[PDB]
């Protein structure tokens, strides 16, 4: 059994992932990992809920409700959003290769935000 | 077990990838951003290979040994280079055998993260390590 997150929680996670994407269009290390997490979760939520509880029309609009990271404030804001998503996944899904894949991808987002922040601090403006 | 990519690797190729992952792991098991990603890839492939090969092609005793199987820390430029090449070998082999999809994408991401970590460690060695 895969485990399950409530629909309201999926909704919150989808919103946070979209916010990170909107901020990272020009940072493909970040965006490609977020897209992976989003596409994975879009797949899972369909499996966790019947068509009766979650109609196609409502489903197809939950993770896909139808850009350069260059400031410290932006690294911090994104790190916080990543923490929100990671904490939520850890709270709701069992330890296993399925969830590990997402947690590793989210950690790699943090590795990118860390590299960016470091570059700003050393080579950017006071 | 039924969930894996729509393709397969030759047994000799699995063995090579196993060897490369083990070598990376032996050299970096104290670099947790590298080792945790490598362990994920090893564990994943270990599950897949069992379904790709029958018990007569790959007996249980042979199977157990395929993926399973110094300071343990990356501290030289030489090691960064070696590991970067082993990572490249693994990544190149995966794309040669498994089609694009979420299943293999998880692996390719983890392996890209290893490269992100090698890069950070390399920069630390260059700036803060021995200038001669
Ligand atoms: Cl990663």
């Amino acid at each position: 059994p895969a485990g399950r997150m409530p629909l309201t929680v999926h909704r919150n996670v989808g919103r946070w992932l979209s916010e990170i994407l909107h901020a990272s269009i020009r940072d493909t290390g970040v965006s490609s990992r977020i897209e992976f997490v989003r596409r994975t979760l879009h797949g899972w939520v369909r499996e966790e809920y019947s068509e009766t509880e979650l109609p196609n029309a409502v489903y197809r609009n939950l993770y896909f409700p139808v850009g350069k990271i260059e400031t410290i404030s932006e690294c911090d804001r994104l790190k916080n959003l990543v923490r929100n998503v990671t904490d939520t996944l850890v709270e709701n899904y069992p330890q296993g290769l399925e969830s590990e894949a997402l947690l590793i991808a989210l950690d790699g987002v943090k590795l990118e935000l860390a590299r960016i922040r470091k570059d700003i601090e050393m080579y950017g403006d006071p």
